[PDB]
C-alpha cells in the first residue's frame, strides 16, 4: 500500500520488482552475490513517499557493504548501480545523448573548452560517437566509480550535479590531446588512445582526467625548482612557489647552494644568518595557498650531506625542539655520493662545508665523482678552510634516525643519478628530485621569477597498466599512444613562469611509469622477496624502456627531435644498458630480447622526441580507476578500507578469487631486500628514478624496535644495486 | 713599592699612584661633588704586579661609572672622558688626533673612508676643515654617550674591535659628505655650521647616517613602507621588497588590508580564497629571513582596516593562547579606525564586517572620501546579496583592546586625520598606512613585480631638534636650514634596492625630523604632561618647529627647485597644517600663532617646497643618548636609567637633575593619560606626519589592581578627539 516518489516528483504504487529487475541487471556475470540479501537490507528502510533516488542510493550502500573477500564481486554490482544512479543525474535517463549533442550543451555552459567545435566538425563528432562503448561503465569497481563522481567527472562543484559520463570523459580526452593532428590520421589515434583508456591499458593522472576538455590549461602537477646562493634568487624561488602550490603542484627545492650560518656576505660586509630562516620562509610559500594542515601545499628539499648545517637540517622534522629550529611541514632529502659511504664504511670521519667556501666541489657532487674526491681530500688537509668534521657513523645513523621517526626524511644517491642517466651530467646534471622522488631532471636557478635563462623542470605523467596488457609486446602500441599523448599535451598547457616553459619546450621530458605491478606478480606466479621475480621484471621493464624508446624515436622522424636533444647521453649513442650499475648482473642473468643496437643507431641519426621517457611514480587515486594495485607497491591487505566524505569505500584486489595465495602483502615479507633488488633491476632500464619505500615491522625484531645496524644494512643494499632514491619508510604499528 | 706595571709598548716600570690620579684630575675638571679618593679606593685594590696600563685604565672608567647617582651626576662626564682618553689611545695612540687631511687619507687606504672624500676636497680644504673642529668637545659627551659611539657609531674593526676615529671626526666627516655637492662659495661655510650644529647637539642625527656617512656604504634608509596588492603577484612582489630591505637593517610597514578574506571567490569561482593569515605568515619569514634567533632582528608592523571581515581572528594574531596555525606573533599589527566606527562604539550600535573584494570604492573611500564611505557602508550594510557579518561594536572595540593591553603592540592608525589634516591631497595620494613605530604618515602604491615602475614605497630620512639644547625658539630657523638640506642632499646620496622606492623618494623627497630632550625642555619652563601647564608652550614650541622648517624647505625649493611630485600635496593648492587641524585643539589651547604664516602660505604658492614632507616625531631611545637627551617626548621613568647590556650597566642621569629634580615628572607619577594626549594632539596641529604616542597605565592606582576596559576605550576615545593620528606602544607597570 506504500508509495514511493519518482524523480519527476510525480507518486506510484511501491514495486519491489522494480528494485529486483535494476539488481539483477548489475548481477550479470557476477558469481557469488545475493540480489536477496541486498533487498533485504534496503527494504527495511522504506517509508512512505520515499524518493526513489533515495531507494537506489539504499540499494548501493548496501551492496558496497557486502563487498567482501568471500564475496569480490559486490564491488562490481555496487558500481554498475552507481553508474546507473550517475546516468539520471546527469542525462535524465539511462542512455547518453549523441556526443555531438552533449558536447554542444556542456560548450554552452561553459563547462567544455570551446575549441573542441572548432577543431572537429559535426560529422567528425557522430564518428567518435561510434567508437564510444558505453558499457564500459560497466567494467568500473565501486572505489572506481567514487573516484569518477569524486574527482573526475565534470560537475557543478556548488550543487554537485554530474554533467557527464566516463566515457564522454575518455573520448573527448583523446580528441583534445590530439585536436592538432592532420586529418588522415587524427580519428584513427583518438579511437585507439580512447580504447587504450577506456579498458585501462593506459593509467592517466588525475589533473589530466578532471582538466583536458575542460576551459583550464593548468595541468602540471609537479615542478622542480633549484635555489642559487643569493637573495634575488631566494625570492624568485619563493615566487616560483607561491604561483606553481597556487596551480596545485607539488614541489622539489634544492636549497643545498645556500651558504651556512655564518658565512661573510660581500667579503665581510654582512654575515649569513643561516639556511634554516629562509627555510622557513620556503614553507610559508609552499603553505600560502592552504587552509589548516590536512593537505595543500606539498614539497621536498633538498641538501647534501656533507652541507655545513646538515646536524641542524636533519632534525627539522621531529615534534621535539623549539620552533625556531624546526620546519617541520616539509619533507628533505639528504643528498649523497660514494665517497660518504666508503667514508661510513671504513668507519673514517665525514668532513662539512659550507659551498660557498669549497670552489668546485659543489658541482664535482654532482657531475665528476673523481674529481670531487680530489678536491674534498684538497680542502679537507687545507686548513684556512672553515670546516667541521663528523664520525661518519654518527652522521649517517641521524639521518636514519629521522627517517625512521618520520618517515619523511628520504635519501638521495647523486652519483647513480648521473653516471646512469639520459643527461650528460657536464652540461645538465640532475641535482635534486621531486616531491615523491620519481623525478630526476636538469634545473638552473633564477635571479628573478621571470628570469628567462633559469630552469623549472615539469614532468608529464602517467602509467601502463600492467595487469591489462596479455602480452609485453602490447606495449609497442601502448608505447606509441602515450608518448604521443603527453607529448601534446607539452604543447597544450600554460606554463605561468618562462623558466617553466623553457625547460618543457627545451627537453620535452616525460615520465610514464607502471601500476599493477604486484597484481601483475601474482598473475605469473612470482613473489617480491624470493628474488623469483627478478628475472621477469628485467625482461618487462626492458620492453617498457625499449618501446618508449621506439616510440619517442619515430615522433622524432615524424616532428624532430627536442630542442635540446644533444644534450642527453642518448644523443652521443648512450643507452641505459650500458650505464646500468653492474652489480646487477648478480641478481639477474635475463638476456636482452630486443634489437637494442638498431635502436642505438636510429636514435643516433633522428634523435628522441623526449629527453627521457620513464619514471615509476606512485598512484594511489589513479590507479583505484583501474582496481589496480598501487605502483610497483605490495598491498598491505586483499581489501582495503577507506572513510571517507561518502562513506567507507571498500576495495579487493584484483582477481582474488583466483590469486588470494599468490598474493604476497606488505606485512608478510621477511624484509627489504628482495623489493630494493627488483627496484634496482627497474632502475636499470627507467630513465628518471623510482619512488621506492622501506617497510619495517617492530614485531620481526627482538627488543620490538629496529636496529640501526639492519637500517644501514638496507641502506648501503639499495646503494649497491644502484638504487637512486629512496621514498617513505613505513612502519608498522 | 715592589709593584710593576705593563706599559702600553710592553714596557715595564715601577707603579706610579700619581699618574693616575694626573689623568683623574684631568678628567675631573670642572666638575663638582666627584671624589678623586674614592675611585682610587676603589681601583687600587684591585691592582696587581704586571698589570697593563690599559686594564688599569678599564678599572678607573669603571669606578667612576659605578659612581653615578643622583647625589653625584657628574660621575658621568668623569667616566666619559677617561672613556675618550682610552679611546684617543686605541685609534691615535696618543691623546691628541692627527690632522684631518693625514687621517683621511690613511683611512682611504685602509677602505674604511669613502674614496670621494678625496675627489670633492682638496689638501688645503682639509686643512681649513681641520680649523672647524674642536677636539675639546669630547669632553662634553656623557658616559651612555660615549659606550653609544664606541659601540655603534665610530667607525671600526668589527673582528678585533679596533677602534679607528674619534667623534669630532665623525661629526665633520658627516657634514663634509653631505655638504660635498654645494658650490665652493657655500660649500665650506655649511660644512662649518653643520659640523657646529651637531657635535653641539643641537641637531641629533639617526644611526645609519652616524655609522655610515663617510664609509663606503649607500645603505642609510631605516624606515620602509609597502602597500600589498590583493594577487599573488603583488604578495610575491611585496614578499621579495621586504626581504632586500631587512636584509638592509631596515624597519618595515606593511599595508594587507587589501589582501580579500578567507572564502572569497576566486576568477568567479575557480578556486576559493584560504585566508589572509598563511600570506601574513608568509611576510613574517620574510621579515625574519635575515634574523638569527628572536633577539630583535628583522622588525615590521602590519596594517587592515577594522571593518575587515577577518578582524576577530588577526587581532589576537599575538597572544600567547592557541595553536600555531592561527599566530603570527613576531610581527606588529595597527588597527586603521575613522569616525564611524567609533560612532558605532558610541551609540552602542553593530560594526559589519566587509570582504573589501566584495564592497566596490569602499576601501578608497575609507582612506580618502568619509562622507563617501558612509554612504558606500550604510548601502552594503543593506545590501542582503553582498557577504557580511555583523558585531556589536562594543565587543570589537574591547576585544581590540584586550590584545593591545596584553602585548602592547597592537596599534591604532586614526585613518580620517590621516587624511584630512595632511600635507597630501587624499584624493591623489592618500595615507594608507604608517611605518613600524607609527610617526611615518606617507602615500604608497602597490607593486605587481619587484622591480615594477608603477609601484610607489615610502621612505623617510630621520633627524631631530634637541629641544633642551636651544636658547630660545628663534635659533630654529637656522637648524631647520642646516637639517633639511642636508637630509635633502643624502636623498641624492643614498641607493635605493627597489625602483618603487627610488620613485617615492625622488618624487616626494619626504623628510621626518621630529624632537628630543622635551621632557627636559618641559622642566626647564617649570611645566608639567598631566596639568595642561604645558598645552601653550607646546603650541608656540611646535608652531616654530613647523614655521622654521616649511621656511627652509621653501627657501631650498627656490635655489634648488620643488619636489616633481609636489603638485600632489595640499600645500601646492595653498593649504597649510593650520588650516585643517583637529578644531576641538582650540579648547584647550589659546597660544595665537607667532609667525607670519601668510606670507609663507604665498611663498609656498609661488615657489613650493623641496619635500612634501618634513616633520614626523619619532621615538628616539639609541639617537638620544649622544645628546643625553630624555627620549624623544616620552616622560623619563626616573632621574637615574640603568640598563645592563653586555658592557656592563650603564646609568645615565637626567640632564640637570641637580637643580631640576622637582620640575621633572616622571611616568608613573602621572595621574592617567589626559594631559600628555592633549600635548601630543597640539603637537600634531603642526606636525606633517605623525607622532609615536604612548599609552601608560599603572595597575596599582585602580580598584582590584586591573585597568577597565572603560579606561582604556576612554582614552582612546580621547586621543581621538583632540585629532591624534596614531597609538604606538602601550605600557603595563609591573
Ligand atoms: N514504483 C517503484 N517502487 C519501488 N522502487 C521503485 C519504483 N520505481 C523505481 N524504483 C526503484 C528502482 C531503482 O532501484 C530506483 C531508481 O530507479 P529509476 O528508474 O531511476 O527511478 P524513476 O523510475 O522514478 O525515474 P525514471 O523516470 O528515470 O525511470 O528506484
Ligand atoms: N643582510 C643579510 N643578512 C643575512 N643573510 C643575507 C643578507 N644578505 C644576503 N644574505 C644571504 C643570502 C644568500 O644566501 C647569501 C648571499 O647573498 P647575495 O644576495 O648574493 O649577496 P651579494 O651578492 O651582495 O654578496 P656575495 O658576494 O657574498 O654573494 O647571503
Ligand atoms: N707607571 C704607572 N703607574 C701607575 N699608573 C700608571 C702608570 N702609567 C700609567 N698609569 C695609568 C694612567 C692611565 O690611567 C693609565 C695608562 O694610560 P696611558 O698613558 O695611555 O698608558 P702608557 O703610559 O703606558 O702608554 P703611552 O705611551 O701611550 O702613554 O694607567
Ligand atoms: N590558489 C589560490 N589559493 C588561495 N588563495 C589564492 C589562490 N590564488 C590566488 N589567491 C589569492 C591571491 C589574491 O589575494 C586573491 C586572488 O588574486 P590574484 O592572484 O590576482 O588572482 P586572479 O587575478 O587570477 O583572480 P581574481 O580576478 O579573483 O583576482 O586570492
Ligand atoms: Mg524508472
Ligand atoms: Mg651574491
Ligand atoms: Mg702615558
Ligand atoms: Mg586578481
Amino acid at each position: 500500500n506504500l508509495l514511493v516518489t519518482k524523480r519527476d516528483g510525480s507518486t506510484e504504487r511501491i514495486n519491489l520488482d522494480k528494485i529486483h529487475r535494476v539488481l539483477d541487471w548489475a548481477a550479470e556475470g557476477l558469481h557469488n552475490v545475493s540480489i536477496s540479501q541486498v533487498e533485504l537490507r534496503s527494504h527495511i528502510q522504506f517509508y512512505d513517499g520515499i524518493k526513489t533516488s533515495d531507494i537506489h542510493e539504499t540499494i548501493i550502500k548496501a551492496a558496497a557493504d557486502l563487498i567482501s573477500r568471500d564475496a569480490p564481486d559486490y564491488q562490481y554490482l555496487a558500481a554498475r548501480l552507481a553508474i546507473f544512479h550517475l546516468r539520471k543525474k546527469a542525462y535524465g535517463q539511462f542512455e547518453p545523448p549523441a556526443l555531438y549533442d552533449h558536447v554542444v550543451k556542456m560548450v554552452e555552459m561553459g563547462k567544455y573548452d570551446n575549441h573542441l567545435l572548432e577543431d572537429y566538425t559535426e560529422e567528425e563528432f557522430k564518428q567518435m560517437d561510434t567508437f564510444i562503448d558505453h558499457d564500459r561503465d560497466m567494467t568500473f569497481s565501486y572505489a572506481a566509480v567514487k573516484q569518477l563522481e569524486g574527482k573526475y567527472l565534470v560537475q557543478n562543484r556548488v550543487t554537485g550535479e554530474i554533467y557527464e559520463s566516463a566515457q564522454f570523459l575518455y573520448i573527448l580526452v583523446a580528441a583534445c590531446l590530439f585536436s592538432n593532428y592532420p586529418r588522415e590520421t587524427r580519428l584513427q589515434y583518438v579511437k585507439r588512445f580512447y580504447d587504450a583508456v577506456s579498458t585501462f591499458k593506459i593509467s592517466l593522472p588525475t589533473p589530466i582526467m578532471s582538466g583536458v576538455r575542460t576551459p583550464t590549461r593548468q595541468f602540471s602537477s609537479c615542478v622542480l625548482i633549484e635555489c642559487g646562493d643569493s637573495l634575488d634568487s631566494i625570492n624568485a624561488t619563493s615566487s616560483a612557489i607561491v604561483k606553481y602550490v597556487s596551480q596545485r603542484a607539488g614541489i622539489g627545492i634544492n636549497a643545498g647552494r645556500i651558504r651556512a650560518l655564518g658565512s661573510p656576505i660581500r667579503g665581510g660586509e654582512a654575515f649569513h644568518t643561516g639556511c634554516i630562516p629562509f627555510y622557513k620562509h620556503f614553507q610559508t610559500a609552499v603553505k600560502s595557498c592552504s587552509q589548516g594542515g590536512v593537505r595543500g601545499g606539498a614539497a621536498t628539499l633538498f641538501y647534501p650531506m656533507w652541507h655545513l648545517e646538515v646536524e641542524s637540517l636533519l632534525v627539522l622534522k621531529n615534534n621535539r625542539g623549539v620552533e625556531g629550529n624546526r620546519v617541520r611541514h616539509m619533507d628533505y632529502g639528504v643528498q649523497i655520493n660514494k665517497l660518504m659511504y666508503t667514508r661510513l664504511l671504513k668507519g673514517e670521519d665525514i668532513t662539512l662545508f659550507s659551498p660557498s667556501d669549497v670552489p668546485g666541489l659543489y658541482d664535482a657532487f654532482f657531475a665528476d665523482q673523481e674529481e670531487f674526491e680530489r678536491l674534498y681530500t684538497k680542502y679537507e688537509k687545507d686548513d684556512s678552510i672553515r670546516k667541521q668534521r663528523v664520525k661518519a657513523v654518527e652522521l649517517f645513523s641521524l639521518m636514519m634516525q629521522e627517517r625512521a621517526s618520520t618517515g619523511r626524511i628520504y635519501i638521495q644517491n647523486v652519483d647513480h643519478c648521473n653516471t646512469h642517466s639520459p643527461f650528460d651530467p657536464a652540461i645538465a646534471p640532475v641535482r635534486q628530485s621531486n616531491l615523491c622522488l620519481e623525478i630526476a631532471l636538469p634545473t638552473k636557478p633564477l635571479n628573478d621569477v621571470n628570469d628567462e635563462n633559469g630552469e623549472i623542470a615539469l614532468c608529464t605523467l602517467s602509467a601502463f597498466n600492467l595487469g591489462a596488457i596479455n602480452n609485453l609486446d602490447e606495449l609497442e602500441e601502448l608505447a606509441i599512444l602515450a608518448v604521443r599523448a603527453l607529448d601534446a599535451l607539452l604543447d597544450y598547457q600554460d606554463y605561468p613562469i618562462p623558466a617553466a616553459k623553457r625547460g618543457a619546450m627545451g627537453r620535452r621530458t616525460l615520465g610514464i611509469g607502471v601500476i599493477n605491478f604486484a597484481y601483475y606478480l601474482a598473475k605469473h606466479g612470482k613473489r617480491y622477496s624470493d628474488g623469483s621475480a627478478n628475472n621477469l621484471t628485467h625482461k618487462t621493464f626492458e620492453a617498457i624502456q625499449y618501446y618508449l624508446l621506439k616510440a619517442s624515436n619515430e615522433l622524432a622522424k615524424e616532428q624532430g627531435a627536442c630542442p635540446w636533444f644533444n644534450e642527453t647521453t642518448y644523443a652521443k649513442g648512450i643507452l641505459p644498458i650500458d650505464t646500468y650499475k653492474k652489480d646487477l648482473d648478480t641478481i639477474a642473468n635475463e638476456p636482452l630480447h630486443y634489437d637494442w643496437e638498431a635502436l642505438r643507431e636510429s636514435i643516433k641519426t633522428h634523435g628522441l622526441r623526449n629527453s627521457t621517457l620513464s619514471a615509476l611514480m606512485p598512484s594511489e587515486t589513479s590507479s583505484q580507476i583501474s582496481n589496480a594495485t598501487n605502483g610497483i607497491e605490495p598491498p598491505r591487505g586483499y581489501v582495503s578500507i577507506k572513510a571517507s566524505k561518502d562513506g567507507i569505500l571498500r576495495q579487493v584486489v584484483p582477481d582474488y578469487e583466483h590469486l588470494h595465495d599468490a598474493y604476497e602483502l606488505l606485512w608478510e615479507m621477511p624484509g627489504n631486500d628482495g623489493y630494493l633488488q627488483l627496484v634496482g633491476i627497474m632502475q636499470k632500464f627507467i630513465d628518471q628514478s623510482i619512488s621506492a619505500n622501506t617497510n619495517y615491522d617492530p614485531s620481526r625484531f627482538p627488543s620490538g624496535k629496529v636496529p640501526m645496524q639492519q637500517l644501514l644494512k638496507d641502506l648501503l643494499t639499495a646503494y649497491k644495486f644502484g638504487v637512486k632514491t629512496l621514498y617513505y619508510q613505513n612502519t608498522r604499528d
